[PDB]
């Protein structure tokens, strides 16, 4: 058995060699770019633009914790006051951190549980380590925390519900709003029965506090090794997060197009081993999953290790079905081992990325969540197929790209764990999806061995027999209508790969 099948990793497309030249970057109506265009250099930290804090208090725009409008009734009192008056005292003790961040989170005083915080200051880390963690780095926190107006200066826009619209801002600027999400500044983002923000992820670090799982220590351990590189030397790139509405999706029986190439390999990883490709993030349809609370599988993992990914919390609506959310330029700054309850900080990571025109690490990462399936048969539901057809397509496709201009997208088995997905079912949409949007696919199984001769052998037989896009999908709505339509037991009786191998050979 070999570790990888198909066409080689080296004839592949990868960034940043196969992209287009890359316009110049400037602000616009779909495009916000929070530094100064004109005076961005390699190896030199970004001027913000504007160069005054603005502030913009409003339902289209981030609610900073720095605004003159947030405030709190004491007669109305300035938040922003309040948080550095509790933020600039010395810590000693983890007491004093819970002390500090209920300061100004008062109504969360006997809702926010502080035991994973204490146990890993006080039962995890060695005297030495707790010592750097309170003279060195919460303090490094709090002041790239309290120089937000100052670093942040322009008022940063909701990527809201159907909006095709993309924000550019610096490393630095992301290290600024992360270290107030650690320290939980962020107005209207707390209230179980918020409505504003009720359609946005949690941004707020809290329910990392919470409890006592033995992995609460390895996220702290992940986000602390983030937390210490930013703040002791500036990063100097910029990073872009695009939201990505599509009104025209295929019509996949009627799709001529033929399939494109497949390397699929039960060895490595997306992040590993996709340099330059397309990275596809499983995610959940508020982006993140639960990173900043109990969740610690493939989003959350990416999410930690790149934790600039994070900040996408803080303006990103839930995505509907026909959205994706792309993100380019962020960094790793952390090695792991594992997943969920094995999952370990390894050590500190240096990112050797190229660095694009724009000064953004060369690393393209799209979230695009599968559905969640409670039962097994209802993926095979033609309505639900195409769902999930469409939602890789949008996360795929890039609007006026030529395909020579586009790396292969790097994926794997999305949505088949924590949302009971099928793989061989999801490779194929996955496969018929990169088809449609003219991308090369690199699979990578996560050590099955039979998951990657599986689809090598069924690739390779619909590529051989010159079978559309259409031609399979086809397929896909006959084993619905004769295996999973009218079948009343919990699985079928023949599996997916076996009928199509059938169907086909027999006519
Ligand atoms: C193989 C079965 C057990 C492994 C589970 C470990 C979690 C990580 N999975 C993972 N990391 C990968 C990586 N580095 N490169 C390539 N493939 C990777 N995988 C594979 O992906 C499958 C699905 O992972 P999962 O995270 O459960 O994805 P979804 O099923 O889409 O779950 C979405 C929800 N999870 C959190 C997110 O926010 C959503 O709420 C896994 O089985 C595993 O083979």
């Amino acid at each position: 058995d070999k570790k990888w099948l198909g066409t080689p990793i080296e004839e592949m497309r990868r960034m940043p060699r196969c992209g287009i030249r890359l316009p110049l970057l400037r602000p616009s109506a779909n495009h916000t770019v929070t530094i100064r265009v004109d005076l961005l250099r390699a190896g030199e930290v970004p001027k913000p633009f504007p160069t005054h804090y603005k502030d913009l208090w409003d339902n289209k725009h981030v609610k900073m914790p720095c605004s003159e409008q947030n405030l709190y009734p004491v007669t109305a009192g300035s938040r922003w006051e309040l948080i550095q008056t509790a933020l600039l005292n010395k810590f000693t003790r983890p007491q004093n951190l819970k002390d500090a961040i209920l300061k100004y989170n008062v109504a969360y005083s006997k809702k926010w549980d502080f035991t994973a915080l204490i146990d890993f200051w006080d039962k995890v880390l060695e005297e030495a380590e707790a010592q750097h963690l309170y003279q060195s780095i919460l303090p490094d926190m709090v002041k790239i925390a309290l120089c937000l107006p100052n670093i942040c200066t322009q008022p940063i826009p909701l990527l809201a519900a159907a909006m095709n619209h993309s924000i550019t801002m610096s490393q630095e600027q992301i290290a600024s709003l992360l270290a107030n999400a650690f320290f939980c500044t962020f107005p209207r983002r707390n209230a179980k029965m918020k409505s504003e923000y009720s359609s946005y992820p949690d941004i707020n670090f809290n329910r990392l506090f919470e409890g006592r799982s033995s992995r609460k220590p390895e996220k702290l351990k992940t986000l602390f090794c983030y937390f210490r590189r930013v703040t002791a030397a500036a990063p100097t790139g910029l990073v872009t997060f695009t939201r990505q509405s599509l009104e025209d999706f295929p019509e996949w029986e009627r799709c001529e197009k033929p399939l494109t190439r497949l390397h699929v390999t039960y060895e490595g990883t997306i992040e590993e081993n996709g340099q330059g490709m397309l990275q596809v993030d499983f995610a959940n349809r508020f982006v993140g999953g639960g990173v900043t609370s109990a969740g610690l599988v493939q989003e959350e993992i990416r999410f930690l290790i790149n934790p600039e990914l994070i900040i996408s919390r803080l303006f990103t609506e839930v995505l509907d079905h026909n959205e994706c959310l792309i993100i380019t330029g962020t960094e790793q700054y952390s090695e792991y081992t594992g997943y969920a309850e094995t999952y370990r900080w390894s050590r500190s990571h240096e990112d050797g990325s190229e660095r694009d025109d724009w000064q953004r690490r060369c690393t393209e990462i799209v979230a695009i969540d599968a559905l969640h399936f409670r039962r097994y048969l209802d993926q095979f539901v033609p309505e639900k197929m195409r769902r999930e057809l469409n939602k890789a397509y949008c996360g795929f496709l890039r609007p006026g790209v030529s395909s020579e201009n586009l790396s292969a997208v790097a994926t794997g088995n999305w949505g088949c764990g924590a949302f009971g997905g099928d793989a061989r079912l999801k490779a194929l949409i996955q496969i018929l999806a990169a088809a449609a949007a003219e991308r090369d696919v690199v699979y990578f199984t996560f050590g099955d061995s039979e998951l990657m001769r599986d689809i090598y052998s069924m690739h390779i037989f619909l590529t051989e027999r010159k079978l559309t896009v259409g031609d399979v999908y086809k397929l896909l709505l006959r084993y619905y209508n004769e295996e999973c339509r009218n079948c009343s037991t919990p699985g079928p009786d023949i599996k997916l790969y076996p009928f199509i191998y059938h169907a086909v050979e027999s006519c």
